[PDB]
């Protein structure tokens, strides 16, 4: 009966029925996004209203619509036509992936470029890449994809090893028109294959690895009820799934004694952007918002027992809508399991004679998505001791180019003739906090160094300082690894037994933020990425750090516009937005398939409990 | 037959026999350190000479000696008397732990302080704390310990919950004399107990945790030969053990094809210091060099199957010398096992139709040491993909004090009346590199941001810059998280197939370095801790970043004196010294026993291989 339950196939079908009857799902309509809306603040009525938000695209040139539907009442609640030149285009459709290649295959300019390189059109794959917003006035209000070409020598060939450099095309995917073909020069197509399953490349497979068996002879320690409600080692939460964001965590709480204490109301990765650092006009426009433009949840993989998730796995199979409103199951799309995590606490005491050891464990909730060449695993971890951690695992195939003869300052050489442009992978975590309830505040904590002198005669003292962020206009913060900077989210109205406000400390990895020039298109469209930490006052419609319609939006929406309201955040319902990412200078070892690299953040209790919360863990 | 084999009990016994016969092990002598010496550079003779270094203390006031012995030839090679006022005192002896408490228990000044607090002398434990070097001229050349008192209410009581603040004493442990008793005022002894095994404190133990079984039905994938030689998934190395440093890794190499490629010649944690940040004269002198003053390897725990190390565990039981030269086995002192480590690489390709997933694993080598209230686990990890990682796990009981009425800028309150002074845990890793051999160099790599303009019209480009460190005087480097700073160790004479020098990249955690005032005693004695990275030219006698005799040494020895030689390090036999640590502001959740916190570093291949080295890993 939970309002945070996953969408069902029947709910999807009812939504389609409602849209159809209203005249909103004609044969030229496509659903570009469908997702359930969270309950509004003040769900204490239990007047459950399951509401869905829908973005409806029109393949015939008519204006798209944003529609809110109530499956509970069977009505359309609102339906607005969108001026996409103003508010941005709808996310890319899966069915548009193929359209770029097919439109180019008949264009005489495209064929002339390929013929000059002696490339058979039937072998040339064209990547469907989001356009961004640059200097081409004719693209305003048109639905544009850009195309970069890769040669497949045979149908099982990895095309990424054969980029066609010096060539790019722009396609209006609604009017079905090739607006520009730009050929800046011929580059050799790199010839080596990158087929990581070819025995000629792998050599004989290792015969030395022996199996690691992980079993739980009595079953797992967590329980799932109502489909998506988890109880594990005093943790309680609901696992949601949204086609744009992927796995979403709701109602994260910890049972401390007889009392259920909230910690986080909603946690998600609300955006992720991959900006490229190559100034070549072939690629200098290239910035993919995997979450906002492509929707990472709709590309979630089906996870295989023993290969993707090892041990005693409980799966969730979330349901999403296809372009026509039909329900589709992502079978085994979410893995859940607990893992041993080494030593939790240990002490051998010289004076009492007591030897004490306890083991740690963590609950893992994860999914894996594939968007073109990239593959990303999203991992949420809950530990016995109250720690919450997020980890992104980046793998797949790096995006390639030619390596220019005579080298490059912005591209790594991976193989003869083959390059990999520098780029970043930048994530935005949206943490709707509820530390013991909704009256929360954020403090910036810095280490303080002290000078030798009176009161510090031996020059050993050091301290810390905490600065309360009181208004949104001062709540845009930068990392400072040197001063050990962290941020504490506390509840000034909830004190622990020492009469200090309860809190959680955010520990960042302090990786570089957005490197692009502050005057660039990408710095305006991904403004969230230029700073490590933002705090806003909660509001229903402030969901994404980039705004609702990221595709071809000209910039400024999202966080910079929210914080301009300068709302009070000192002991209020607040949301923490944390930017974190990887700066990727590709190495030879990343080729022809990338070993996983990771980045993340974590939150640890900071006087939330009255003492260690793991005193009641038994010996193994 | 390996010269890197662990010391045997027979070797220890022969060393004792040799010292005895030479007149160097009389009844008033104590062995304060005994360890095998690594082979000198140029072991290509195989003229194996097992040599041992010994520090010999004299409990009667005679000068201690440093002695080098050859078990291979059965002779004393050299024996030097030490002027400890000049070169420093010998490390603390285990048998001196009890002496501080016993000398104080008869001192009238100590008894007067305790009587004023109504404390029964028989209940008062006195921690044996290293003295450092401060303003007390009478301590120069005397062997001093300082004492801080803790009350045990009964023999199984945790004394740490009952610190006796405002009282400290200094003891000359050779002449058996209490030199000073300082009573700065009475503080209430905190009354709450901290007995983490008391049911009244733990409550009923959890009954919800279900077992995780980790087995290897076919055995582990690694092999151990010659006692301590490891072969695992193309890795090769020898596991050494030294009573001062603990686990030492020798000859780390990777089998790439038919060729054994060196990477690291010797890896160890060569020093670790815990400076305290409380300016109270009771504690402002407090800085423990766990490695240099106490010798962390001699306090290694015996690790229990199922509790400390879980899975298919292979143990090493290293042998050390007791104070009289007898061999003592540390049973099950080192755990070795492989662990599953999630996804190694994954891609589902839209164009080839190939779905690819491989799992990662890591080889774990670990030990756990206990020095007083602190417990530390040292973990070395080898991954399938060439990554080497170190992780320190800090746990145990925090060092306590009274919490002053009216608060403190330098102490955290843990319980009513009970405080925990701020401190750091700072480690020094000594990495004797051998990237494809001994001609190595270090480059500092920074991200470079570029301005929008000609050649970068869209303002998206970014780059990187590498600076070669050519002489020791420029090879003292600071972290810069903001510019993504890392360090690359390469071999300019060994190129990969793209004609670039092979290399490994050091990724630091960029935590704060030593916070103390640069003019402080601790900043001079732990100079290594003030900077993140040092590079020296290799030399046999340059083993520790603090010098050979850390106890009561007045400062300057070690790294600052080494680098003053300003030797060439551009393509030479070099050693990387990396400083890393935790800055610990204790939280309520750290009490009464600390959940593990971690810090570390890692090294990843940087064009060392000609492509991903894990293409030959099979599917699970
Ligand atoms: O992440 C988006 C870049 C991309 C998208 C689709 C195919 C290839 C590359
Ligand atoms: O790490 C050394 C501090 C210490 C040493 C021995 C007993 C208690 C505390
Ligand atoms: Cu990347
Ligand atoms: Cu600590
Ligand atoms: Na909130
Ligand atoms: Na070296």
């Amino acid at each position: 009966a939970s309002p945070f339950r996953l969408a069902s196939a029947g709910e999807i079908s009812e939504v389609q029925g409602i849209l159809r009857t209203a005249g909103l799902l004609g044969p030229e309509k496509r659903i570009a996004y469908l997702g359930v809306l969270d309950p509004a603040r003040g769900a204490g009525s239990e007047a459950e209203d399951r509401r869905f938000r829908v973005f409806i695209h029109d393949v015939s040139g008519a204006r798209p619509q944003e529609v809110t539907v109530s499956v509970t009442n069977g009505t359309v609640i609102s339906a607005v036509e969108l001026d996409t030149a103003a508010t941005g285009e709808l996310p890319v459709l899966e069915e548009e992936f193929e359209v770029v290649e097919q439109l180019l295959a008949t264009d005489e300019r495209w064929l002339k470029a390929l013929a000059a390189r002696n490339l058979d059109v039937s072998k040339v794959r064209v990547a469907p890449l989001s356009a961004g917003v640059f200097e081409y006035a004719e693209e305003r209000g048109r639905r544009i994809l850009r195309g970069l070409a890769f040669v497949q020598d045979f149908p099982e060939d990895s095309a990424w090893a054969h980029p066609v450099d010096g060539l790019v095309a722009y396609v209006d995917v609604v009017s079905k028109e090739v607006t520009r073909v730009i050929d800046t020069g011929v580059f050799p197509v790199p010839a080596e294959h990158g087929n990581y399953t070819d025995p000629e490349l792998t050599g004989p497979l290792r015969t030395t690895q022996k199996p690691i068996s992980i079993t739980q002879p009595e079953g797992p320690s967590f329980t799932v009820t109502g489909g998506n409600h988890i109880e594990w080692e005093k943790w309680s939460l609901d696992v949601g799934f949204d086609v744009r964001e992927g796995v979403v965590l709701h109602n994260i709480a910890f049972r401390d004694g007889d009392r259920l204490r909230p910690i986080i109301n909603r946690a998600s990765i609300a955006e992720m952007v991959v900006p490229y650092g190559d100034p070549s006009p072939i690629r200098s426009w290239q910035n993919y918002f995997d979450t906002g433009e492509y929707l990472v949840g709709q590309y979630a993989n089906s996870l295989e027992l023993g290969c993707d998730c090892l041990g005693d796995i409980t799966y969730l199979s979330p349901v999403i809508s296809d372009a026509f409103g039909n329900p589709r199951e992502i079978r085994n799309g979410i893995c859940m399991h607990e893992e041993d995590w080494g030593i939790l606490a240990k002490h051998s005491d010289l004076w009492s004679g007591i030897n004490y050891t306890r083991r740690n464990r963590r609950m893992v909730i994860s999914f894996f998505t594939t968007i073109g060449n990239y593959d990303y695993g999203f991992y949420w971890y809950l530990y016995l001791d109250g720690t919450i951690e997020f980890e992104a695992k980046a793998t797949g195939v790096v995006f390639t180019s030619a390596f220019p003869e005579g080298g490059s300052d912005n591209i790594s050489q991976l193989a003869p003739g083959l390059g990999a442009p520098f780029h970043q992978h930048i994530f935005s975590a949206r943490l709707d906090m509820a530390i013991d309830g909704f009256t929360n505040r954020v403090e910036e904590e810095d280490v303080v160094r002290q000078t030798m002198g009176p009161g510090n005669e031996r020059g050993n003292a050091f301290s810390r300082k905490r600065t309360v962020l009181t208004r949104e206009s001062e709540a845009v913060r930068e990392a400072d690894a040197r001063t050990g900077r962290t941020w504490i989210i506390s509840n000034p109205e909830s004190k622990n037994r020492l009469n200090e406000p309860v809190g959680y400390k955010l520990h960042a990895h302090n990786q570089p933020t957005l490197l692009a020039d502050p005057g660039s298109s990408i710095a305006r469209r991904a403004a969230f990425a230029t700073k490590d930490l933002w705090v806003t006052r909660y509001a229903d419609d402030e969901r994404y750090p980039t705004g609702d319609f990221v595709n071809q939006h000209s910039g400024g929406a999202g966080l910079p516009s929210y914080i301009a309201q300068d709302r009070d955040i000192d002991g209020q319902d607040i949301v923490v937005w944390h930017t974190f990412g990887l700066t990727h200078f590709p190495r030879v070892e990343d080729w022809p398939i990338m070993p996983v690299d990771t980045v993340g953040f974590k939150l640890r209790p900071e006087g939330f409990f009255d003492r260690s919360p793991v005193l009641d863990v038994p010996a193994n």
